[PDB]
């Protein structure tokens, strides 16, 4: 059934200021026509990322009053552990303020510089930290993954081949690990199978090459499982989590995605001599095995909002209304990456802004023209935050130019959804109006955070 | 635009589910087909009431966390009585825990025994004070709110010729108070014009009568004045709110209602005797004048929740999201009141259940068999609610029969309106099948909350 | 154990103004030297009450984000209606906003005019109800409960005889009930024995009159009950809770007081048919028999609370932090009643201030004094609380001349209760500076509430 | 006054309870005789630390409801902006999830391999993220602060001596920068004097050093310059702050001390270029800059908490309460660090153990003991928290082997310092009964979180 009413209602509202587009004109251009330059209080709907950014339940919020503070042994540690023990169904947890605090943790304890991590794509910090380890990284996931107009189930599948490739030309001894990521963020968020995470433990089990999983759209990734891999129809979203985390040797987690958190995070594995060692390491990074960076409250609320997660009807709208969204804008000929993942909706801005080279910043444009147009922040993730090659000065050219709308969990209903798909339809409709861009003011560093701009 | 979006995001939610048709029907016969005596955890959309079922903001939930409990000089107190005097314009205000606490204290207070009270239709507790206090209750609304399904506007209106004779035969002297209230609940949440309230206002002035507001849904009133009546349209909700209370005397408010609480009410006046009065009874009711039966946080949130009320998109919405589920109604031809008013859908069981008299309760029953085939609770308003003639011992007869399918503020989305539309549309297809009520058990009053009936 | 450490620690704290001496006093003379006219914002330590003015624990914080808001079938109640009938073993539960609510209830169902009831003495909205639906009371505590210098223990005991002489001169057909109330309130929070309450059960049911228990301090009472009263000293507080309402038809309570919240009340009874009467009844003033004028959240605060007040610990350092103000003053020779209460301690402001007379308001301004030297308010039970007789325009003039130390539960410290007494010994150390009032404003009515003062 | 009350009330409550001396004593063993590893349920009176275990305030908890959780452009992290900018006169602020996080950032920021970090006595993190990035600790601290009974006011001091002949034997260019703490932990919670910080200033300046605070207990420190350095006793905690930290180019702070919160931190920086970097690395860690690893929640309580820090009655009761318990021990001859500290009372684990050796680890053991007799728990602050020289192998031996009674602020009471000292005197009594200790597993780093020993 296709869009489902919201499973749930609603507890609370947040205050929104509701300005209009002449006042939005003036926000956007005292941002430097950068969304990421905007002020929360200026924004109705935000879509700038689904991370620490969703609505939590009556339940987590009464977990949220029952904060055990301590330094060590805190009941909202053990109700975490054991949580994520039954769902994950990992033998030990560390918890960390959220996934890059776990990441920084694995690829310390997990990577002899020189060695390879192969994954099936990557993300910015994941990467980042197996490198800064000394890790060589490897992309093994199936090549239809980087066609973006591909409508193809489970598209963030690693192929095999590629992975036995690996194996034989640089031999297991010098595989750190296999990073499995789900969903597949940089392809859209795109779900991969429970075949494949099968076939790959099985090759790696045979060669002795541990894998991890990126798990932080697991839950997604799950419903997209229940939803279109045969003999998943009997199984429950639970059930279907338990068997993916089997194929895994432990996962670094952002609760901040699909444990339903506005932050928290936690590293898993089943080694004892590895448990030992990140607990070691922990408290120099994040603090204690038992807190990891977090208040008690906030591990009471990331435990409650895992088991929420679960809740078929919950996924299946959280799904289906990013899906709305997508089918909306594909219905009226607007130019997305394919099929819709999971948590957001990527536009094709190298499409839609043809009249515009990417120089002209198609993207960073397209989401300005957004927010004056509808009052919605989307993320660009094109040029400007591929940033500019700092040996020869040339900008980075990434084959995707895309503004990212990405969906918060059980914060916006399918009339928000409408907002974003009417404002940007109308934008479609006359596309050839939007202007190019130029730099104002562009910083060394992190530029997609801070650079400034000027219509050309 | 005929369907905004929510003019705000959703900052927590809790969770619903249906349970199957057959454990509905065996709790339907076991709550004596009332829907009042279901149990929450059993209703799926709960539209019962749009009483104390609003969902609170994050400013209101600060507020709760601001609960100053002193017994008499709160700062919550003191916000609450600035924030009324403010936005009400009366001089005096005592808090009440909710409304029908400040309809027992203006009841006590201003009817002698044997006088006339006058009002725009009645209301259950509000008919049920004034006449336990002895006043004989005089309906002068226009005949045409009596009428379902006449489409037309401002139908709350006094009958100023029905006022006139009331005057001329009884006497200003046995008159005790006019009882405007906005909306008119019982006639559909049907909304009253400035122009009305004026007339009102200088006709009981020039014979020194004095008229109290009930002004429970005022902020919906003062959406229908700001929308429909020419010279509104650039009127402020606030400016109108004060403006229309500047007619009154004072008023009794339901802070549940349009003060977006979950608990609460105040009495408000003019009169400085009336207040040392009633600050002299409030105390054996309610509790001291400075708190009114209140926590220090309830006085906050109200206060908080009353100028969040005066947000123009807030209202707009509100009332806008109510009229949608009347439009998709009114599309599929199911049977109204017309127009939808601000609070409520009230299908109009007398021709949704044509083969049924009054005196087999249609409306009741209709009530129970929305319940039976959707899970979703509404509330009998017709004969059952109209009670007993307090003279002849016969039911009062309202022309108007009907079955609220009551809208919380800010709990429900489009997509549970759609949920809700459906179902009733297909209840509607086998609408002879909805089977007459007889009483098992009658109260002696307010009969409605907790009657029990059998089908005959 | 005299005085045990806090069976508790703070979660978290409410902010005050420690404001000094020259500033409260520019605070005092602007109240008019009442206290009653203070801002709460302008008290270090308010012991003007201790209803509705206690802490919450974590978990009673937890319960308020789970507020069931449903207007009928709350799982709140539903938790509240269990909660009472396990812990007071009663059959029936109603709940009000309120203590008055639940009393205006009963008196309402129990008395027909004419009828007698007699207590244990009375407090104010209590005896009010009783009278204004057409009792007459009448007093039947021990004469002892009238010294309060007397130090004995279950000094709020009812004399047995004084209940027989009522029974064999008025007829048990003409008594509506007895009205036992534990604690007795006007005595100084004085404890009933167990002994009594089985006397007074044994004899009314021998003639069939109702008991019914002002049930407001109950657990201080109980805790006397297992302190002082032979072979109760293995019995938990909740066994003697439990045996203590089987002596009972029913109560009316104020979970204001010892469920340990800041608004909440209920009714409860033995008898259908009086439970059937008092669901009639509810609707008209407080709400249903399933919120009864409370929001969801109150409800479960309120079933929690109760909950958390049979703890030994926590009740036992309630009455012995009292006890610790008490002694300390009694050590310095400062006149009190005696022997101190559950709740409270109140000076002797006739004995401290022997060299005013009652009608310049030695408990007026002692309270101001206090307030002056300490940021300690306090309430006077005096001669300003009594009122003015109407039909002659005197005074009425108490013997009880007392400025009540009225202790909230959980809020405060020993550290605090240091403050207290150590400037209030200071004034007694210098007493004969302490200088009568005048009025310079006397409202009409509830004067004590507004009344304005200044020196002699 | 010596002793003052509380200047707050108390707002909420947690239950505390002790489980028996044989259950305690399993519990020790089960957790290898570190008081770390105990579970927050099996402690009574919880002296771990005063990290992360503060009760926070009405303000601070509507605060927590007021989360803007948007990943850019929060309105909770403009307010923590602005309030460090204004209280503590840094240019640039990147919030980190706690203090670890910030020195993290530091460290890499600011060493060349190679080069000196000198400081005010050593802290376990910090300590090991200079020497992680390749620099070696030089403790410039007065040898004063190394003698546990010696009573001297501002033992924190930097020896300008110490700190001169570093500059000439190693060379300005080779240090990169001087660490100073305040207060100092690890010598009892020893304050710095103003006229210190401005010497370090006026040094370290000519010779082009940077001097990086740790702010972490710096309004207990301001707090003591208020109370004892001439010049400074008409001066605001909030001036004094301010003055602090003008001689400084930056600080770290743990949120978690004295900003009066549960989870938080940040780095302060004036110069660009290290901020530019600064936000670089943050995103690798921590988050985004404007979030560094923390709900927006939580930066709101953090600014909120920082401003109630320099409330003048709030510091001093704080620092006065951790006095009385020490007054209590030293009145009863138990062997202290003396002068009492801002945070906590270290009891001196050499003279409380006479008859073990350093090397038998005494404090560790002591902490154990405390646990087994009294259900306090307490932390090692000796030679197992000095860690292993990363040189030579050896333990570092400090003369300062003690254990922790750490004070969260706001949480206890006098009554519940006075539990404290009586179980401890107690213990004192037989103090030869405490048995040397040896390790059975020690961590590579940070030893003392997660170490076990058994008894020799
Ligand atoms: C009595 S039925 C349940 C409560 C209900 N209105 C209650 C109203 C009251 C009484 O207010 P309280 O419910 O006591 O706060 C007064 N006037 C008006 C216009 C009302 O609609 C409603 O569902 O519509
Ligand atoms: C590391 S032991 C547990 C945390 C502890 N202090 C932590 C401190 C940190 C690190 O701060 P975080 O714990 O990471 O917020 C820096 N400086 C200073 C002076 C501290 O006392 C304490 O208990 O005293
Ligand atoms: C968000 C994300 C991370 C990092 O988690 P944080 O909690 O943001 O540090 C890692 N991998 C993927 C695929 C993510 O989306
Ligand atoms: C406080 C009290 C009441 C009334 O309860 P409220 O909740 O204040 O209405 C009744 N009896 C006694 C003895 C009380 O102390
Ligand atoms: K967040
Ligand atoms: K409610
Ligand atoms: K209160
Ligand atoms: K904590």
């Amino acid at each position: 059934m296709n869009y489902p009413a919201e499973p749930f209602r609603i507890k609370s509202v947040e205050t929104v200021s509701m300005i209009p587009r002449d006042e939005r004109l003036k926000k956007m251009q005292e941002a430097g026509y950068n969304t990421f330059l905007l002020n929360s209080k200026d924004i109705y709907i935000d879509l700038l990322t689904d991370s620490g950014t969703n609505a939590m339940s009556d339940k987590q919020w009464a977990g949220m009053m029952m904060g055990d503070e301590a330094y060590a042994g805190s009941e909202n540690f053990y109700h975490l552990e054991r949580t994520v023990q039954e769902l994950f169904g990992f033998k030990h947890i560390v918890p960390t303020h959220q996934g890059r605090g776990a990441e920084n943790l694995l690829s310390q304890l997990a990577i002899k510089p020189g060695q390879y991590v192969a994954g099936n794509m990557y993300f910015t910090t994941t990467r980042y930290h197996q490198e800064k380890n000394g890790a060589v990284f490897v992309d093994i996931v199936r090549d239809e993954a980087h066609d973006a107009g591909l409508n193809i189930a489970f598209k963030g599948d690693i192929d095999l081949k590629k992975l036995q490739k690996l194996i034989d030309e640089k031999g297991a001894e010098n595989i750190a690990y296999i990073c499995l990521a789900v969903t597949v963020n940089l392809a859209g968020g795109q779900p991969v199978s429970m075949a494949n995470m099968r076939a790959v433990r099985e090759l790696t089990e045979a060669h002795g090459i541990k894998v991890f999983y990126d798990a932080t759209r697991c839950v997604e990734n799950a419903y997209f499982i229940k939803e279109q891999e045969q003999g998943f129809e009997n199984k429950s979203i639970a059930e279907i989590v338990h068997e993916m985390f089997s194929y895994a040797d432990g996962c670094t987690m952002s609760g901040k995605k699909d444990c339903l958190v506005n932050i928290g995070g936690f590293l898993c594995m089943n080694d004892d001599e590895m448990f030992s060692s990140a607990k070691e390491l922990v408290v120099v990074y994040e603090g204690m095995p038992s807190y990891g960076g977090l208040a008690g409250r906030d591990m009471e609320a990331m435990a409650i909002g895992l088991r929420e997660a679960m809740q078929y009807e919950y996924i299946e709208h959280r799904v289906k209304q990013v899906r709305y969204l997508g089918d909306k804008l594909k219905a009226a000929g607007v130019p997305i990456v394919e099929p819709v993942g999971g948590h957001a909706v990527f536009l094709d801005a190298r499409r839609f802004c043809e009249h515009l080279t990417q120089d002209e910043f198609p993207a960073q444009s397209l989401a300005a023209s957004i927010y004056v147009e509808t009052g919605v922040r989307s993320m660009e993730r094109g040029i400007i935050s591929a940033g500019r090659n700092n040996v020869t000065g040339e900008h980075h050219r990434p084959k995707l130019e895309t503004v990212r709308l990405t969906i918060p969990r059980r914060v916006y209903t399918y009339a928000h959804m409408d907002v974003v798909a009417d404002g940007i339809i109308k934008l479609y409709q006359h596309k050839e109006d939007i202007r190019g861009l130029k730099f104002i003011y562009e910083p060394k560093q992190l530029r997609f955070f801070t650079a400034r701009f000027d219509y050309i």
